[PDB]
């Protein structure tokens, strides 16, 4: 199966890496927003809407690799090993769900339609040369 | 955060522990069934249930992780660990993946209460010595 | 005193002894089906039925003697006399419990005076030689 | 599970032991007064109260740790732990009887909302140290 | 600032340091006696009164320095230097929290101007040299 | 006893921590800040507020922790320890003081709700990467 995540929320995985990835906040960042702004209803027994149900599963998802990476560390007596899984996460995962968490926080905060005009807005202006580009970037609040 | 992933569904981790790890199929069965069922519905641009955007968020989180297992099996260089840390990936987070899968493709074809009562029906009858319990299990239709 | 833990729901120890113990589920099966059906409850704060106070004593003694073996394990330090207790229970009491559990959890699924008709059913059943018995046995179902 | 046992009775496990564990009587001469006060309704087939049904359980619970202990006296080679288990029980798992047998004993006596009020009266009086604390201790009726 | 914690409560410190050290229960027993009699309304989502607000602070602070304690004797190693912060804060600080939750509590279960009038009278009884003062003290009811 | 100083006043210890902690002010400067704007009503004795009441407590406690902190760096005979207590005690409970200290003094000035909001409004725009954020931050009045 070829599957996108973001094409039933209107987005696809090119729109989302048209931002550059410094941009995004840390998974430790994201997960503490998700829990700061949305902890009530993300362990609720109701489908608040499709966005909760994919933070729900990739949030599951990321505590599956930090409860191996510990498992790796603490069970198997093996830090080195434990350094190397972790250093893996972060080099080859850690983009994925950080565009994913951010996407799907943002789009529940600010609504998705602002999410998308954003991401267009705002890589059009990073890839404006500094001197051409207005010096207050593109903003949602 | 505790998050249960079933919780939205109706349902529990420890209700779906109920039925024998051993009972599941394979993850790549049942990943070819949600295939041979819903490709279309999968890979389209509409929400077309929870079950739909949970499925989408797992089979794409299970690429991930064999990405992560086939890495560790050539790239990890303490013999000790390496088998452990496949084994533990395959059949450990494995079986959360079959039981998720199962679930939620389950839920589809035979309706949400079905997969529910049948969950019950099945952990006593297969708990009920062979000796007690009657020949004919429980049957999903 | 001469106390019969089953002569006020209408049974004896002698009747519960007239099936084979090869019959009865494992303690841990029984309190996991425990948990499965009645969870909440048993927890709860109302006396449910008399089934249900049976149930809360004989679980939480259960609870008593793991705790014991567990503590004898880590807390001293003597595995070895862990397992000494551990083998003593299984073949000693292990039977009393499996009985007791599964009497009183099939009184509540089942009702107690089917539980009652299906306990003299199966005893004679197997008892009756290979040969001369039915294939199909007796089902509480 | 969590299971309180004093739960369904209005009470539970932090109110008993709000009581000190020296001023409970001994298991056997709590033994002695269930029998002298309520022997024929404890070997009766009716299921008088939940306070009875819960005492049948209790008392027939602690025959089987008495021969546990007697079995671990003569049976435990490890000179260390044998002495530390026999103590554990007598004491720790004795405590937990003395607690249930006096709250269901007491109760059926004096009155559950008696014995509750008389409970926390009593923790109350004993903890006042001797100068401040009434002459008259609160008394059981 | 010259701050007095008993001085919005009608109190002083002085008028607290009116009763003997010795009068006072341990830390342990008040905190037990917090929980036995209020521990629902002190977790509360609601301002139940001054003396709530007071006490909460109280139980956190004297909570902190025990965690310091335990970080002390398991995080750094040290039960060497555990002994002596113990030692420290119950010779310096112990009294001061044994006079304030006491005062909290007594005021919670008797009433603020009983407690008072409790105060001058108990004083006064205690300091009467034993052969003056009547046999039976004041007592707080 | 799992006690909450936040939650009587809306909030709680997790949307406290939303904040990172580098942006709360000094111990010293919340203390010279609350005698600045409150001395006359702190010393007074009139129960004005929970927050008042709440300050009080917490400014006593913190003058009791400075004296364990100025004992341990003279008394803490093993060098090792003692800066790693001065340390704890200085940063580690300095900042549930600072935490706490700012929302009460906060409170009184510009209101409990505008506090509250204030702290998510902030917890976002400091998590947020510079170039997705507004230039001018959220601001207390
Ligand atoms: C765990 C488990 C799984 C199934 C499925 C196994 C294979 C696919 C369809 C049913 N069943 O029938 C069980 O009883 C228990
Ligand atoms: C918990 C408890 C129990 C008793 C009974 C022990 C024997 C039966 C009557 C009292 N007493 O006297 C207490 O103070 C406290
Ligand atoms: C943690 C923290 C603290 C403050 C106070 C710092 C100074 C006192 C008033 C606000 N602010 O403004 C933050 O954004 C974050």
């Amino acid at each position: 199966m070829d599957i996108d995540p973001y094409k039933e929320f209107g987005a696809t995985v090119e729109l989302l890496s048209f931002l550059p990835s410094d941009f995004f906040p840390s998974v430790r960042d994201l997960l503490d927003t998700a829990a700061a702004l949305y902890r009530d209803a993300l362990e609720s027994p109701e489908h608040c809407s499709p966005h909760h149900t994919a933070l729900r599963q990739a949030i599951l998802c990321w505590g599956d690799l930090m409860t191996l990476a510990t498992w790796v560390g603490t069970n198997l007596e093996d830090p080195a090993s434990r350094d190397l899984v972790v250093s893996y996460v972060n080099t080859n995962v850690g983009l994925k769900f950080r565009q994913l968490l951010w996407f799907h926080i943002s789009c529940l905060t600010f609504g998705r339609e602002t999410v998308l005009e954003y991401l267009v807005s705002f890589g059009v202006w990073i890839r404006t040369p500094p001197a051409a580009r207005p010096p207050n970037a593109p903003i949602l609040s």
